């Protein structure tokens, strides 16, 4: 049972708090550029090439442009079948929280 966390942002503190959670909770967290499609398409790969059942969490930071939101909408629709869930984060507190519940709780 491998859990994956894919974070869409380019921050210092946020990426810290996000990965610090993953490191201590043995979660596979990968930093994604601020584009939502990139993350989900990688999630599809990670889930695909994963031996056994996995759980993928994608965290989009901040506000999504119409295009980005449209991508994230269709991508999440598909990603649902890959056992992936996408959540929006604004502060590292939210990110840490979503990772906490997703971790083992």
């Amino acid at each position: 049972m491998r859990l994956v966390v894919l974070i869409v942002s380019n921050d210092k503190k946020l990426i810290e708090e996000a990965r610090k959670m993953a490191e201590k909770a043995n979660l596979e967290l990968i930093t994604v550029p601020g584009s939502p499609e990139e993350a989900i398409r990688l999630a599809q790969e990670i889930a695909e090439k994963a031996p056994g059942p996995v759980k993928v969490l994608v965290l989009i930071t901040g506000s999504a442009d119409p295009d980005e939101k449209t991508k994230a909408k269709k991508a999440a629709e598909e990603a649902r079948k890959w056992n992936v869930r996408v959540r929006t984060v604004t502060s590292p507190d939210e990110a840490k929280r979503w990772i906490k519940e997703f971790s083992e709780e």
